C-alpha cells in the first residue's frame, strides 16, 4: 500500500533522449538469492521480444540479454552492483543513440548497446525483491 505493485508493468514509448527511472528498495534481503529485474518488451505480451533484460543478483553481479523470437541471445554482465540492504535507490536508464546507460545512485555501471531500435520498445516490466515507490519516463 505504501509501494506499487510487483511485478509491475508500464506501457511506454522510448525515444532517443528518453528516460526510464526507478525507484525502491532492496527487499527479502535475507533469503539466498535477492534478485532485481527490468524488462524492455516490444509489446504488451510477455511473449513479445526483450530489447533488454536488466537481471542483478544483488551483492553479486548483473546479467543483460535479449530475447527473440523466445530465443535468448548471448549475454553481458558486470560485477559492479552498488546497492544496499534496505536502502532505497535510484536506477536510471536513459536511451542514448547507441545504448542504454545504466547508473545506480548517479553511478554509471554499464552501458548496454541497442540491439533493436528503442523506439521498438513498448512495456516495461519490473519484478522480483524490491519494494517498488516509482517509476517515471522522461519527456
Amino acid at each position: 500500500m505504501s509501494s506499487l505493485p510487483v511485478p509491475y508493468k508500464l506501457p511506454v514509448s522510448l525515444s532517443v533522449g528518453s528516460c526510464v527511472i526507478i525507484k525502491g528498495t532492496p527487499i527479502h534481503s535475507f533469503i539466498n538469492d535477492p534478485q532485481l529485474q527490468v524488462d524492455f518488451y516490444t509489446d504488451m505480451d510477455e511473449d513479445s521480444d526483450i530489447a533488454f533484460r536488466f537481471r542483478v543478483h544483488f551483492g553479486n553481479h548483473v546479467v543483460m540479454n535479449r530475447r527473440e523470437f523466445g530465443i535468448w541471445m548471448l549475454e553481458e554482465t558486470t560485477d559492479y552492483v552498488p546497492f544496499e540492504d534496505g536502502k532505497q535507490f535510484e536506477l536510471c536508464i536513459y536511451v542514448h543513440y547507441n545504448e542504454y546507460e545504466i547508473k545506480v545512485n548517479g553511478i554509471r555501471i554499464y552501458g548496454f548497446v541497442h540491439r533493436i531500435p528503442p523506439s521498438f520498445v513498448k512495456m516495461v516490466q519490473v519484478s522480483r525483491d524490491i519494494s517498488l515507490t516509482s517509476v517515471s519516463v522522461c519527456n
